Order: structure tokens, then C-alpha cells, then sequence
């Protein structure tokens, strides 16, 4: 009568480091435990969930910024993992290595498929054209330096990092340039809602100021009306007691603008607990060894500059951009 643990995975080359990276760090918690990875073939978040109900694997490892606000019913995100580096990245053609967005050429285009990521920096950078390029990391790194339209491409940083190209992030881009998505550099794990056992396991993954800034930017975004589908953006800290959050939206060209910035006293807990089981999910995550408090703040300070936001016509711009 054995227990293994079963991990889906998408075959593709990013998310099975991204599920290794998770597996080794619970095989360092539970060493006297069994793991087996299940590959398997945004269709990819449907299938790994219809898996997971049809009860082939136990957990999965995703993007945090690729789940949706509201996960569907009987599914939860049970563990926030240690962000990496949050920022959007610029990789140049070959020929421009050492250059700066700022250093461009005028005219240069600039390839991404991000809506978010256009908007922002069309509205920095106005004698630069911003395209859509379509493909995985490596298909984009081949189109950008074989091909000869584009000058340089956005990629998360973070996304660069895991899959051993830290070499070509050639600029970081700072929040005056390009915010952030929501839950940007987290990795979530997704498991059943009612898998008390799982849920215990996974609580170890748990990183309390990584769990807090993603409750913030998630709760912001939700309250929005706004998925990966939408030219929204965001910065989180935590520093001195306080957690910071900036967000902002954008028309999809991003003429029309508004940021605003809102904090909070949320310390980072040091302690787990046992927490009740009826205790709802927050924004899709399940994290009731971390204490609730601070949970329910960071909450709070999402929804309070989402209503700024909106209160200052966030709804119109995000109404707007979405009928084009
Ligand atoms: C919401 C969204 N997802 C993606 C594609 C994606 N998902 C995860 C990653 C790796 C970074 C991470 O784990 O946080 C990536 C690839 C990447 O962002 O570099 C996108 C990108 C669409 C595109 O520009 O082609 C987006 C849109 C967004 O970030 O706003």
C-alpha cells in the first residue's frame, strides 16, 4: 500500500524546469518521499486541470501570471513559491548588443505579443514600433536574430534566467519604463480544492512576502475585471513593515494612463499555524499555514487602488482596449 506523489507537466522545455525546479524543493522537504512526473502532451491550463480532476496527478506547476484570478470550482492554488526576478527584460539583436532601449535607432521594432508590454512602452519610447511575435523562448530568440525585422524582443527575466539565457537579457526594465504582470516570476502550484493531503505537503512551498505581494496584485487585477487579457500592470515591495503597491492601466496605444501608488502596514509573519479548513481561498490561493491577517490586508490594499483606479476611469480605458 505506497503513496507517490504525481506532478504533471507540459513537456515544453520552460515548464518542466519550472515543475523540476518545485519537485527538487519539495524532495529537500520530504526526503523520505516518492515522486513521479507525468508528462502529458492557453489549451494547456484545461488540460493538466482536466488531469487533475480526473484524479491522474496530484499537482502542477505554473506561471503564477498564466492563472486566472478565479480558478474554477474544485481546483486552488496551494502553494506561492519564492518569486524570482519579476522584471520584463529587453533582448537585442546581435547587432545591437550593448545598446539601451533609449540608444535604438529610431524606428526599430520591437517584438511582443503582449498587450500590456506594448502599451507601456509605446508611451516611453514613441519613435520605436512595438509588433506582435508569436512562438516559445527559443522560437522567439531564432526569429529575432535570424529573421531580420525585429531589433529587439521583450521576455520576462525570469523566464530568461530559468532557461539558462541570462547572457542576452541585454536591458531590465524598471517600473518608470515597463511594470510588471501580475505575479510575475512566481511559480503557483495547482492542486484539488478538497486534497487536504496535498494541500499539507505543498503549504511548505509557501513564501510568505512572495504569497503577500501576489494576494495584492491579484486582488488589484480581480477587482478590475482583469485577466492576462488585459494592458494592466503592477510593482510590489515589501520594506520596513510596509508593502507597497503601484498599478496601472493603459489604452491599448497607452496615450491614456492611469498610475497610482498605495502601501500598508502588512509585516511579513515568520510563523506557520494550522489554520481551519473552511477558511476561504483569497484571490484562488489556499494558504492557510500562513497566518490570515496579513493575508486579508494585502487583500485589502489590491481592492483600495483598484477602486482608486476606477474612480479615475479605469473602467472606461479597460472597456475600451478590450473591444479592439
Ligand atoms: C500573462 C502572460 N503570459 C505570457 C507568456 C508567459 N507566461 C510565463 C512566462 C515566463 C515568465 C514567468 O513565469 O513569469 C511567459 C513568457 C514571458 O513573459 O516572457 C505573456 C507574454 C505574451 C507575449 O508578450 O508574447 C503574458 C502577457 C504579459 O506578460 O503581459
Amino acid at each position: 500500500k505506497m503513496r507517490v506523489i504525481r506532478v504533471g507537466t507540459r513537456k515544453s522545455q520552460l515548464a518542466r524546469i519550472q515543475t523540476d525546479s518545485v519537485v527538487a524543493t519539495l524532495k529537500a522537504s520530504y526526503p523520505g518521499l516518492q515522486f513521479e512526473i507525468i508528462a502529458m502532451s492557453s489549451l494547456f491550463t484545461k488540460e493538466l486541470e482536466h488531469a487533475l480532476e480526473k484524479n491522474e496527478v496530484d499537482l502542477v506547476v505554473h506561471s503564477l501570471k498564466d492563472l486566472p484570478t478565479v480558478l474554477p470550482p474544485g481546483f486552488t492554488i496551494g502553494a506561492i513559491c519564492k518569486r524570482e526576478n519579476p522584471h520584463d527584460a529587453v533582448v537585442f539583436h546581435p547587432k545591437f548588443v550593448g545598446k539601451t532601449l533609449e540608444t535604438l535607432p529610431e524606428k526599430s521594432v520591437v517584438g511582443t505579443s503582449s498587450l500590456r508590454r506594448a502599451a507601456q512602452l509605446q508611451r516611453k519610447f514613441p519613435h520605436l514600433e512595438f509588433r506582435s511575435i508569436r512562438g516559445n523562448l527559443n522560437t522567439r530568440l531564432r526569429k529575432l536574430d535570424e529573421q531580420q525585422e525585429f531589433s529587439a524582443i521583450i521576455l520576462a527575466t525570469a523566464g530568461l534566467q530559468r532557461m539558462g539565457w541570462h547572457n542576452r537579457v541585454g536591458q531590465i526594465l524598471h517600473p518608470e519604463e515597463c511594470m510588471y504582470a501580475v505575479g510575475q516570476g512566481a511559480l503557483g502550484v495547482e492542486v484539488r480544492a478538497k486534497d487536504q493531503d496535498i494541500l499539507d505537503l505543498v503549504g511548505v512551498l509557501h513564501d510568505p512576502e512572495t504569497l503577500l505581494r501576489c494576494i495584492a496584485e491579484r486582488a488589484f487585477l480581480r477587482h478590475l475585471e482583469g485577466g492576462c487579457s488585459v494592458p494592466v500592470a503592477v510593482h510590489t515591495a515589501m520594506k520596513d513593515g510596509q508593502l507597497y503597491l503601484t498599478g496601472g492601466v493603459w489604452s491599448l496605444d497607452g496615450s491614456d494612463s492611469i498610475q497610482e501608488t498605495m502601501q500598508a502596514t502588512i509585516h511579513v509573519p515568520a510563523q506557520h499555524e494550522d489554520g481551519p479548513e473552511d477558511d476561504p481561498q483569497l484571490v484562488g490561493i489556499t494558504a492557510r499555514n500562513i497566518p490570515r491577517g496579513p493575508q486579508l490586508a494585502a487583500q485589502n490594499l489590491g481592492i483600495s487602488l483598484a477602486n482608486l483606479l476606477l474612480s479615475k476611469g479605469a473602467k472606461n480605458i479597460l472597456d475600451v482596449a478590450r473591444q479592439l
